[PDB]
């Protein structure tokens, strides 16, 4: 009688996928996730007006001497913070704040913006343990990653969508990655023009999440497999046992109104460990390459947050 | 007297041949020719090359009679390539482009060697490095290898170019030639606007592509020659008359013979920026989406009929 979703939490970290931090207190989810989209549905959202117009009037009025340039860039960055702060506000867990796309094959300002978002974050009384710095998983943003972790800034490797991709996260010993398995169903689906989803078997996105967790398991890699990204209930309750899922409202709300009862589908094991030798640039680069799907969707999904980020700046220009 | 529109492009164009069958060379008389692992297998499967494949075959197992069989397959798939590449030296005044194998595009130490391994094969049949160019996919690596090969005397043609980017890289990096796609770049065009028929000229993002390189490349002094590449129409070869030069089928060379009207000629001769960075040049790969989808489909393409010769060549052992 018990729901789908307090089910799910007895078996995986449950993660809401949110900008709109109202949504998220409901579903008492551990963690949450944003990303550049998210933002800039949120600050869209008339609800949220006022918060965007004193965020932007704060940074305004403590940054008299910044160029025109770097006040849009700040207040970007703070919109982003307050965000994550407001969340951090319902819940006991972490939030991920992710990095300007625009850095995303440039390890050095990778570092540099990771390290401005803890800054603030830290600024307004938020202790760094409390965030995730999301990172778009190209070489660049692993080699980045690999050097925050070592000065103890965890990250979050986004936009994952080859178990290569997602062995070199591993390596480079990030705290978790986000695997993702809709925009891999989208492809397979629009490669045939398919109306309806597969089945859950034959799920690209599915089977992704599945591949990559049982290589992490296998190797005993201790970073998070964070499955994200669903078009489906379906899709999260297939993946039932995985390290975390991080969902959106939407999905979270069908969770939360079926009482079905809920099998878990990935385990932990006890075999032997496979020590592997580590994944060099040419070789993750070609392996990238190979993966037509993986390719497409990593530089797609940099151009679409890019996109939304330009966006939110437009949107800073026109109430400057 | 009057000439076709194939005889006039000559005198304002380097005309190359794109083909790896030297017997339909000769006949059009080009200065240049090109090659590339595509063209390789297609003549590789003719019937007229089927007694020139076996000899190959057979003289590089009795000069290497303890190499395993992967060794022994890449070694035949490379002689092969310049028993092709020697052929057509025969009939032409210039230079053969041979593409080193599309596998090793993301490795610069591994495509330098490759590189190397090529001229060296064409040396030991008494070909000097001066009449060969070495095909590189333009991708980050095959750029910097290309540096490094062209300090050592070693000619390159960057190949799968499809952005401004990438092509002020080659320049910058003192590649001897660059190869920018025409048609594929059209293609994707067509694609994406669900075209049923061909573009107008003046707005034929491939015929635009070879333009902007070409203003590019002669406003900024660089000496790095502007070829275009894979053809549509004749159309399209037609508009870019004036080009440093043009690599053209068989098929449209065909064409372009048998056209006699009067060819105007469209593009001629009439600033220095900080080099581009790896990060920059990443960067704008990655907002075109055209250029990032077919550059990588391209070495895809090409490594899927590398990976074919192998196997004609290991069921033919
Ligand atoms: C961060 C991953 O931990 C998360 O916000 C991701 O960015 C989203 O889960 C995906 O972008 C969602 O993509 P979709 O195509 O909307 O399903
Ligand atoms: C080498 C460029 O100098 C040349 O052989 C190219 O590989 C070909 O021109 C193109 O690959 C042909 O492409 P298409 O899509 O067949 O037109
Ligand atoms: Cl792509």
């Amino acid at each position: 009688q018990k729901s789908v979703l307090e089910q799910l939490k007895q078996v995986t970290m449950v993660v809401a996928d949110t900008g709109d931090f109202e949504l998220i207190k409901k579903y008492k989810p551990v963690d949450a996730t944003t990303n550049p989209s998210l933002i800039l549905k949120a600050v869209k959202e008339q609800k949220y007006s006022n918060l965007v117009a004193e965020t932007i009037s704060k940074v305004k009025a403590n940054n008299p001497d910044l160029n025109s340039d770097d006040l849009v860039k700040e207040i970007a960055i703070e919109i982003l913070v307050s965000f994550g702060i407001k969340i951090l506000d319902v819940i006991e867990g972490k939030v991920s704040s992710e990095v300007d796309a625009r850095v995303s094959f440039n390890s050095a300002t990778t570092i540099d913006y990771a390290k401005r978002i803890i800054a603030r974050y830290e600024s307004n009384g938020i202790p760094k343990d409390r965030v995730l710095i999301k990172i778009a998983a190209t070489w660049e943003g692993i080699k980045a990653a690999k050097l925050l972790q070592k000065e103890g800034i965890n990250c979050n490797l986004t936009l994952i969508f080859d178990k290569a991709q997602a062995k070199a996260c591993a390596e480079a010993g990030v705290y978790l990655v986000s695997p993702f398995v809709g925009r891999i169903t989208d492809w397979q689906m629009q490669q045939n023009n398919l109306k309806t989803f597969p089945a859950i078997a034959d799920d690209d996105g599915v089977n992704s999440v599945k591949a990559i967790y049982k290589l992490y398991k296998s190797h005993g890699f201790k970073t998070i497999v964070m499955g994200a990204s669903f078009r489906n209930v379906e899709q999260v309750i297939a993946l039932a046992g995985c390290d975390a899922l991080t969902i959106s409202p939407v999905l979270l709300e069908e969770l939360k109104n079926r009482d079905e009862h809920l099998e878990v589908k990935l385990t932990k094991n006890d075999d032997v460990v496979t020590q592997s030798p580590q994944i060099s640039e040419a070789d993750f680069r070609w392996l990238m390459n190979e993966n037509a799907m993986a390719t497409h969707k990593l530089a797609e999904g940099i151009r679409l947050f890019t996109k939304d980020t330009i966006e939110l700046e437009n949107i800073i220009k026109q109430n400057l």
